[PDB]
């Protein structure tokens, strides 16, 4: 075990590794050690660590790390591992390590991604995945003047997993369906996932053909616990059967009419490391996560959820589904902030209210407050993901305020689509840290506020009532009122509801 | 300990019992490899009953192990020492013995439909791909071909994943239509189930929820096991509401869909590991578990099955495992028969014919000499389709001996009533109706009731050797005879031999 204790550098402040740890980043002098080989926390993970004080480091292989008494100390079994200096700054040991370790493949996802809003079956439908709701929500939509976005209809619209068609008994026209929603201006998206029913027809056929994952000690096709059960899983170390899966995809496209896929648990949380015999025989359980993503580039709507490395690359990376409360809804920041920094820069933000159903089922009475604040997080953001039904659970004003920050964010899409081919060809995320910004200027902790590319300052209502702390840097600034400041200083200001606190850099 | 009873055999002792799949094997040479009945039922069913030609048996509670060493019966139990037991002198009286003890009948049957009409299981014809469109030409061509009705046993995949009990609809747009359309032609129609339940379906995560799954030990999680179409999870059997549950499952579907029963297959103690599990049951044993999935055939009188153990006496329909295509396989078929009647199965369907793997799918005599083995036994199963692979002569052969079965159903129907009610089995060995009469090992004919003997073709070829036993024997084509003696026969194609005993 290569162990190498860092100690830190004056003020020296570390983000890096989980990316559903970005609330936790930087790091506090005292963290629970961290295996990279084990758990991505149902997110993404990097072999990355990156410092305010321009340090960085980067493994080929997967390794365990932990802060003790402000020290970061790592411990890899396949390499022994050492920081580097690359400037001065968090910004600058960014752009090191990602331009040497991760460079951007000068490609994004598509564009229709940043401009729309996206529309999660999840919270609404559940498991209950049937065209009928499908169109009453997608009509909703529109009737309630929100945008048309990116359609995702979420698990259980397969008649199986495994199988890649709809369940005939929910869809009776899904052709149909898909024009109807194309006609109305949407795109259409569905849930998938390695995981195959480990009784079905299509379990036997990729058996036959050695596409599962195989357990070690038995030849026997691995048979995985995941979050919905039991089930036998496609090797995704296996070209032809990734081969294979991508053309059952592309079947369905042009079966269904469907413009893209979900990819949803490749966890290596699941999986125990060595118990697998890996069609590729250098691969690990995280070699598996990434092949798994490494899966939608072949498809440019795409969108997932657990990846290791594929840094730089025309991925979109969702914030795992978390809960209805204000201490989650405190997280998308800062959480989101860390996939940029460690090469994921598409991001989606999580779903609105929480990625969790059950908090919104038996309820009749909602606090809406949250829900409409959280909207506000989303407004400008690279992406903004609905599930919940505003219509439904908010009050009309409260629903147009959530369409108006729908339409704030299509606004600024012009903007958003600008710095995602920046971040594509440099390696600049879309959303910075404050101290990635302005390093050194006392922004190392700053989690409730966020730069948009380098222009717009946002500091969004994270917490209820309606007044906010804003740290403005060196620089001139108008909020979205249209009223000019200039800091360094720290305001106070009136938030209503209905407010989004956002400032224009104009010299 | 393990309560070794090396069991020494009396004068000329032969034994049966055991497994229902060894029927062939039996009576067991001095040479037999050891039996675990905790672990293999051999894709059929299990008992713990030993019967001797010398009118002794042997009964267990519990699981055990035996083998012949040395012409030796060996015999090893960890939860009991067993002896034999002294019941008359002949196989026969001994099999009365322990029937009545052990496994009394309950005094009544399953439908008297399975032994007047043949059953037409779809899985050599459509296999995995059952849907409505092919069990309807199916159906047509078995009446257009002039073959009877029957029961028409849809099989496996049916269902629109394991654990669901409705129909996939992309393959049965009205199966409500379906069963009314096959019930209007005289059929009556069964659905193939098993206690697996896809391991990641809505239907799995309810009955975890319930704990109406079967449970590992070491987890409290659900047990997955490994069968022959993959890996499932599974009901618990011995939970009890688990099974309350399941059958309002079935009860549904047959008011739903107008099915009249299920084929019920697939609790094989082959493939669970005994102590792993967490039965509802904590007496029960993975032995426990199989006797309870078939023990929910009782609920319904249309039931078909072919996992079991105990369940002797029992009005439970009772299949053999599929077999191979070829005459080994063919042969084997009245000694596993007559061994389901020995041990309490008395109501027998005598595997498919032609083969139940449908891998194998021409020998058109296989077929039809195939074909008259089961026209004189309790049931008749195809599953082939004769018109498909015979010439139109062959076919119209087997229609013919379809024809004779529902013709000799008056008497098979009586037979079973007194199978019900004494224990005796419809389908006998020449040594149990003819004990110590050198039919010990007779295994190429058989006894229907005790009136009929017959001696079907077991090989290729048209001559064949019958051993007569006392008493005035009429064949079919009506010349008399008499025994103890040795007959030749000139056996054509279209020729079942058998003898009525006429005194």
């Amino acid at each position: 075990v290569f162990t190498t204790v860092v100690s830190p550098l004056k003020n020296e402040r570390w983000w890096g590794g989980v990316v559903a740890l970005g609330h936790q980043m930087p790091f506090g002098q005292q963290l629970a050690l961290q295996d990279l080989a084990r758990n991505n926390r149902n997110n993404q993970l990097v072999p990355c660590m990156i410092s305010s004080a321009g340090r960085y480091i980067w493994a080929e292989n997967p390794f365990r790390f932990e802060m003790k008494n402000g020290d970061l100390i790592v411990y890899s079994d396949s390499e022994k591992l050492e920081p580097v200096s690359a400037g001065t700054t968090l910004k600058e040991a960014q752009l090191a390590v990602a331009k040497k370790h991760f460079p951007s493949s000068g490609q994004i996802p598509k564009e229709e991604f940043f401009s729309l809003p996206q529309y999660n079956t999840w919270i609404e439908l559940m498991y209950d995945q049937n065209q009928r709701d499908i169109m009453q929500y997608a009509h909703k939509v529109v009737e309630n003047g929100f945008p048309q976005g990116v359609f995702m209809i979420d698990d259980n619209w397969q008649r199986y997993y495994g199988n890649f068609d709809f369940k005939p008994e929910k869809f009776p026209d899904p052709k149909g369906m898909t024009d109807e929603l194309h006609r109305m201006g949407f795109k259409v998206m569905l849930w998938i996932a390695p995981y195959v029913s480990a009784d079905s027809p299509e379990f036997r056929i990729l058996e036959k053909k050695g596409y599962l994952l195989k357990k070690k000690d038995t030849g026997q096709p691995a048979i995985i616990h995941w979050w919905n059960g039991f089930s036998a899983c496609y090797d995704t170390t296996n070209p032809e059967a990734m081969e294979y899966l991508k053309q059952q995809l592309r079947a369905n496209q042009e079966k269904y009419g469907i413009d893209g896929f979900k990819f949803d648990g490749a966890d290596i949380s699941y999986m125990t490391p060595g118990e697998y015999d890996f069609y590729d025989k250098d691969a690990t359980p995280n070699t598996f996560m990434e092949k798994w993503a490494a899966l939608g580039l072949s498809f440019p709507y795409n969108e997932l959820r657990a990846c290791w490395k594929l840094g730089g690359q025309a991925l979109v990376q969702r914030l795992g589904d978390k809960d209805y409360s204000w201490n989650a809804t405190r997280m998308l920041i800062p959480d989101m902030l860390a996939a940029g920094l460690l090469g994921y820069y598409y991001t989606c933000p999580d779903m609105i209210g929480g990625g969790q159903y059950s908090a919104f089922l038996n309820v009749k009475e909602f606090d809406e407050e949250l829900i409409v604040r959280s909207c506000q997080v989303h407004a400008l953001m690279p992406m903004m993901q609905f599930s919940v039904a505003p219509w439904r659970i908010l009050s009309k004003e409260n629903a147009d305020i959530c369409a108006h920050y729908a339409h704030l964010h299509q606004k600024m899409s012009g903007y958003i689509l600008e710095l995602a081919k920046r971040a594509a060809e440099t390696g600049e995320p879309i959303v910075r840290s404050m101290e990635y910004e302005y390093p050194h200027q006392g922004f190392t902790d700053c989690k409730d506020q966020y730069m948009l590319g380098d222009k717009y300052l946002v500091a969004p209502m994270v917490t209820p009532g309606v007044k906010r702390t804003v740290k403005l840097p060196k620089g001139k600034w108008k909020d979205e009122r249209g009223q000019i400041f200039k800091g360094p200083k720290v305001i106070d200001t009136d938030v209503p509801l209905n407010r989004l606190p956002y400032y224009e850099k104009i010299k």
